[PDB]
């Protein structure tokens, strides 16, 4: 009875910086050729939202953000031919176009068609699906899963399987694969080695899942909040440290517990310094540095490029290095067949209407990752 | 004879910054237990050792400077075992102890029992081997090779190929290996990928050849100074660039030369914006950036880790990331079976006595490598 229609439905808008959301009517249009809507089921709060709310991560405002979801298709666009109304379906904050040079490349996935390098705030035809107000909203990397409905592109959303747990599978939309893939994939993590991860939220988390899938011998995980460290050897990590605990930078230390420096690192907050930091923290001739965490908008970090010279490696990766259509309902598959656990991660559940307080509790320190059900 | 005795020879002195070396009568003590004096034969001058001279690289002066030679063994100390009387040999700026957790490592290159880090001017057990005018002498790299005689330790020499053209290999102990190892296995270049080389000396040209080898299908060659263009088509350059040349900066024309990104880019010259510049030149999913050049003493490059999380790859090398002991015999025989060349490399070949013309050469940009010969 929808399709074709303009749903009126609840959103969160982001109006202005540094401001909670606002839980109102929103006017969502009907998919375009090569476009889906879809009712959401559940969406978790990441980090890089709240980088919109903070202006850590610029995007267009006023906004629908949210990445991290799963749903059910309401409609699909005239020409639409991977996903069928009533299919479960992950939004994809990194496309997979399948035609561009990164998307036919072995190895890489940051699709050219992404909201993320020059984000515009709207579908791939430059336009907007929201209106809010009787003004038009921005979209959020495509996917703007803070909505009873959504609508995306083709190439940013994938089908998955029919059984899957919606309010557990949201999280390999962004947290779960992108710490988990960064560690597999990116970094390509070794049997016996040891990994230090910075940053134990949900994706510092997932990466010391995956550097544990992978065989590492030793995990040493670093947050300055404490409260984090039960949750990281629950999941892997075989020692934790709090660089506030030590009247020496943490490099060194690190350096000292590991003989030399680490084989892995992987920076999972989002700080210049802390960049910089895991880089020097592995071992300087063969040691790998991944950066995951999102930095502040246009700031420079400055380093000493002898740090590389030595034989270094240093990378970075969107969404843990996936194609994101090919590999999300992989994971689910896996996910299903219990090759991971998504549980570990979900610290709390909160109806959708109480999307500020699952920020509030992600900005305390208390959550890892809250599920917000619609 | 002179084995067991001090040998009074001739040999380069450095003695400030910014000054021609003197060349004079130094004394060169014995091999101790581990040590091995060699007759020089052949030596070339490398930008690393103008580096010394100009103090972008600082190490302990007064100095016998020079670490790209052959020579042939005059003498071994107790329980040496590699080399014998007689043999030709390169020497190793970069150790192989055989021991370290980089020894022992499967990609590892960069032995600490090196030099190169927090240089000490000494062989390994602290002292010199070298006196002139009453003063003792620093060591460089553990090779010093602008002397008719040097003294090394075991872990720094290589014995090569009893026929080898010693001339013509000393190119092996620095420029042409770190180069083609910077390309075939640093960066390891792929069968029908586009390269940027920035830097068309002795070095650049030796990552041509090597991005040639691996099969690139396009090599551009970048600098400033257009009189290098000739010889780096000869080697394998399909097209070159001159920054100087255009109006826009050298990474937004070699972004669009290759259609949105190079797949592996090389800084063969050492400074820092051409670092940062070949790094973003790289396609910003998939690419990969190494770092050969040697930049000035403590300085730090600044750059916008966004190009990192995008997908590159950065990376930097000492000595191609090649195992000195096991690689250095292997690339001889190597060229003895034709399968590389080394003359493409030599412009000028010199007699020992001028090797300040042969440094004069380099900084006017008139050669490529001159081979002193003594
Ligand atoms: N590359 C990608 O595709 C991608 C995907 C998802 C998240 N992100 C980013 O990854 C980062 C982590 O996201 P998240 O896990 O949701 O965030 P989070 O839950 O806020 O976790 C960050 C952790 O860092 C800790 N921390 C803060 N400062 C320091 C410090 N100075 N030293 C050590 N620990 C510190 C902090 O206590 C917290 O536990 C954020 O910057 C995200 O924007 C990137
Ligand atoms: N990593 C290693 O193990 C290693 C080994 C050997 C050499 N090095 C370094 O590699 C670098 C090159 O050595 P080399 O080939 O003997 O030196 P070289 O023969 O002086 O060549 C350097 C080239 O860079 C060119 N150049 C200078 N400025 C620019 C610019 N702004 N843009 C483009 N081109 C420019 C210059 O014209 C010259 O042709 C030096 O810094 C060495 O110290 C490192
Ligand atoms: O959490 C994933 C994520 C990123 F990794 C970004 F780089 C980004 F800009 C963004 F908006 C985002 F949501
Ligand atoms: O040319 C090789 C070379 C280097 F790569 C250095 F990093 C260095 F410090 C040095 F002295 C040197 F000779
Ligand atoms: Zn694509
Ligand atoms: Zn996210
Ligand atoms: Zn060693
Ligand atoms: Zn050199």
């Amino acid at each position: 009875s929808t399709a074709g229609k303009v749903i009126k439905c609840k959103a969160a808008v982001l109006w202005e910086e540094k401001k909670p959301f606002s839980i109102e009517e929103v006017e969502v249009a009907p998919p375009k050729a090569h476009e889906v809507r879809i009712k959401m089921v559940a969406t978790g709060i990441c980090r890089s939202d709240d980088h919109v709310v903070s202006g850590t991560l610029v995007t267009p405002l006023p906004v629908i953000a949210g990445h991290e979801a799963a749903g059910i298709v309401e409609s699909i666009g005239e020409g639409v031919t991977t996903v069928r109304p009533g299919d479960k379906v992950i939004p994809l904050f990194t496309p997979q176009c399948g035609k561009c040079r990164v998307c036919k490349h072995p190895e890489g996935n940051f699709c050219l068609k992404n909201d993320l390098s020059m984000p515009r705030g709207t579908m791939q035809d430059g336009t907007s699906r929201f209106t809010c107000r009787g003004k038009p909203i921005h979209h959020f990397l495509g996917t703007s899963t803070f909505s009873q409905y959504t609508v995306v592109d083709e190439i940013s959303v994938a089908k998955i399987d029919a059984a899957s747990p919606l309010e557990k599978v949201c999280l390999i939309g962004c947290g779960f694969s992108t710490g988990y893939g960064s560690a597999v994939k990116v970094a390509k993590v070794t049997q016996g080695s040891t990994c230090a991860v910075f940053g134990l939220g949900g994706v510092g988390l997932s990466v010391i899942m995956g550097c544990k899938a992978a065989g590492a011998a030793r995990i040493i995980g670093v947050d300055i909040n404490k409260d984090k460290f039960a949750k990281a050897k629950e999941v892997g990590a075989t020692e934790c440290v709090n660089p506030q605990d030590y009247k020496k930078p943490i490099q060194e230390v690190l350096t000292e517990m590991s003989n030399g420096g680490v084989d892995f690192s992987f920076e999972v907050i989002g700080r210049l310094d802390t960049m910089v930091t895991a880089l020097s923290c592995c071992q300087e001739a063969y040691g790998v540095s991944v950066i995951v965490g999102v930095p502040p908008d246009s700031q420079n970090l400055s380093m000493n490029p002898m740090l590389l010279l030595s034989g270094r490696t240093w990378k970075g990766a969107i969404f843990g290095g996936l194609k994101s259509k090919d590999s999300v309902p992989k994971l689910v598959a896996d996910f299903m067949a219990k090759k991971f656990a998504l549980d570990p991660l979900i610290t709390h559940v909160l109806p959708f209407e109480k999307i500020n307080e699952g920020f509030d509790l992600l900005r305390s320190g208390e959550s890892i990752r809250t599920i917000l059900t619609f």
